[PDB]
DNA sequence: CAAGTGTGAGGAAAAGTAGTTGGGTTTTTTTTGCAGTTGAAGACA
């Protein structure tokens, strides 16, 4: 549902990890890495879900021979997928992008799709009231500052925006015209994208999910 | 091509502390009336 929710991919995912994912059994949490060096042991079971829904993903991409999946229709899924606003989600997503860390939302900083310009200030009016309540700076000083905030009235000197699953049916449906070397760019372009978006959520590692990405690759060739 | 021991530093923050200054008393070490009086210069016998 993340994305490109291909219905079918749950259970081709669901398989490869049948497959060699712990030999077709449900990751469980690693160990109590004891020592104190913290090795990529790479067993933090999600990490490698995230893993085997990427392979699966261009290698199912990557050999529909039967052409299942059209070659107009795999650049129209990360079209419509060109962000948008998110009935909660998205935004957040955006909150979490502001952590200004390797780039990746650094520029969605700068695009920042007008409103969902608009919805942050919503919600940074909201959520960072909280802020903080100066003790010990004369009560003048706060009288000083709360005079500013004063002269500064501001807060205001469909309900719009849709749910989760409206925006998820709506992206659905505007793929719903189902029925050689671009392709295969055009994988690697929506590939990267997905990259962008688990990655994100997650400690990355612009490498490391690769190490990831990696390890498994190894580890299914063994059949 | 690959997994596995051993292990040093980089990093964060509130409060404190630094440096520089200034402030700061405290401190500490013009005549305008009266009547008289003395001393005075000058004269004299």
């Amino acid at each position: 549902m993340q994305c490109a929710l291909p219905p079918e991919f749950y259970f081709y995912t669901k398989q490869v990890i049948e497959f060699e994912e712990t030999d077709i059994r449900n990751l469980t949490l690693w160990e109590r890495t004891d020592e104190r060096h913290t090795g990529r042991v790479s067993n933090h079971a999600e990490l490698r879900v995230l893993s085997y829904f990427m392979l699966t993903i261009n290698w199912m991409l990557s050999f529909d021979r039967d052409r299942q999946y059209p070659l107009k229709w795999i650049l129209s899924l990360t079209e419509s997928l060109t962000q948008r606003t998110t009935t909660s989600e998205s935004i957040g997503r955006n909150i979490v992008k502001v952590v200004y860390p390797d780039k990746p939302t650094s520029s969605d900083y700068f695009q920042w799709s007008e409103e969902e310009t608009l919805e942050f200030l919503k919600w940074m009016e909201k959520q960072f009231l909280p802020t903080q309540t100066s003790m010990e700076m004369t009560i003048d000083q706060k009288i000083a500052r709360r005079k500013l905030y004063k002269i500064f009235p501001l807060d205001r000197e469909d309900t719009h925006q849709l749910t989760f699953i409206e925006d998820l049916q709506e992206r659905y449906a505007k793929q719903t015209p189902f029925f050689p070397p671009a392709r295969k760019e055009a994988i690697g372009r929506l590939l990267t994208h997905i990259a962008s978006q688990l990655l994100v959520d997650f400690a990355i590692s612009k490498e490391q999910l690769k190490d990831c990405i990696s390890r498994i690759k190894n580890a299914c060739l063994h059949r």
